């Protein structure tokens, strides 16, 4: 019905930021013509959300839409990982999204880290959705202390979902991790049948309580 | 309304060094029959902070377990949490949330502040930020509606303020809808920048909660302040 595609000309910025040029493709492939609205937005660390392209309505009367849109990422924005999202909502309510990530001030293919303490938190089996009748999704957590000295860390997780829900996934834990050691666990969330349908962001936070620096890791699961 | 939830905090104002907040949680069954539900207490704060009220000494292995209340009866529990110094100064929302077995959601929220005054506008060092749902429209019909917001930035500094401003609506299905494009304003000392910007919720947008999120940046100091307001599409 609609196929959305997003390409970024570049994916890695230095700490001072820079310019990213986006190529947007929206294809109406089906037999019927289609009306939709679309826009381009960015999500980043520290609760940053910002627009790159305003809401525009399109009636494919179908064609193929190709648009280039760039945006500046200023130095003041936090170093870390950002997600650019081309979003389309069709007249019938169907939602289509094409996302791409860029990083600022950190390496694209490295684990997030707090000055030598690396944070490896993953959706263990890559389960991106669960049935409306319920399902369970396990996550792996590995905090590896690559420093010469000990790391004093705090860790927790919530599920930020529909209807303003913020569901606890992992209570606040505190660990003193020796040099060279790793804190490892697997933690799952059971999505009970009663939880509302929609998108949940599994939000993991790790803090070095000595430096006071905090790193967040966000992972999406949809309940159908 | 099967369930009635209530929350109170023992204090609503912390210094920048943080502190300890005790909460009183009340969940009453108003229905004529037994109700089964799950409930939890969570906190949302500045800089994208979200955290659960619970802290454990070792490894958290607990499940989110259901409770039940027979006709007329009530659950009263107390929960406390530490707000560490490292957490950003600003406004926090504590939310008691209840999900009944039937899928119905009930919430009771209270706010506290850390390192800022309780009854004062959000501010960037003398530049105050006053952003409001203009007519107090908290929801729109599933068939669509429009909600205007007032924006007033008062520069109480001695020199001019250089700011960047934008708004989005963070909604269901991972939507982040542009509301106000990124603009840069130069505001003289003593002046107020005022505008009105609204968002049209098209009929086609998904039902559920939208957080209208306004962000203001002092582009000289690099400091950023957010203001979040909720609109529900039925
Ligand atoms: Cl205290």
């Amino acid at each position: 019905v609609i196929e959305a595609n997003l390409s970024l000309n570049q994916n890695q910025l230095a700490s001072n930021g820079g310019y990213i040029s986006s190529q947007l493709g929206i294809r109406n492939e089906s037999c019927e013509t289609v009306k939709f609205k679309y826009w381009l937005s960015i999500k980043g660390p520290e609760g940053i959300y910002f627009p790159a392209k305003a809401v525009v309505g399109v009636d494919t009367a179908g064609r193929m839409l190709n648009v280039t849109r760039g945006f500046w990422v200023p130095e003041y924005m936090a170093d870390g990982k950002y997600t650019v999202s081309l979003q389309v909502v069709a007249e019938n309510g169907k939602v289509f999204k094409a996302n791409q990530e860029f990083v600022k001030g950190v390496d694209l293919n490295s684990l997030p880290e707090l000055n030598g303490l690396t944070i490896d938190i993953k959706n263990q089996f890559g389960i991106n959705s669960v049935e409306s009748t319920g399902g369970f999704v396990p996550f792996t957590v590995d905090l590896n202390n690559g420093r010469e000295g000990e790391a004093n860390v705090e860790f927790w997780m919530t599920a930020v979902g529909p209807d303003g829900l913020i569901i606890p996934v992992n209570a606040r834990e505190k660990w003193v991790i020796a040099s060279g050691d790793t804190y490892s666990k697997v933690r799952g969330i059971n999505f009970d049948k009663s939880y509302p349908a929609g998108e949940y962001t599994i939000n993991a936070q790790v803090v070095d309580i000595v430096s006071g620096e905090r790193v967040e890791q966000s992972m999406t699961v949809v309940k159908k």
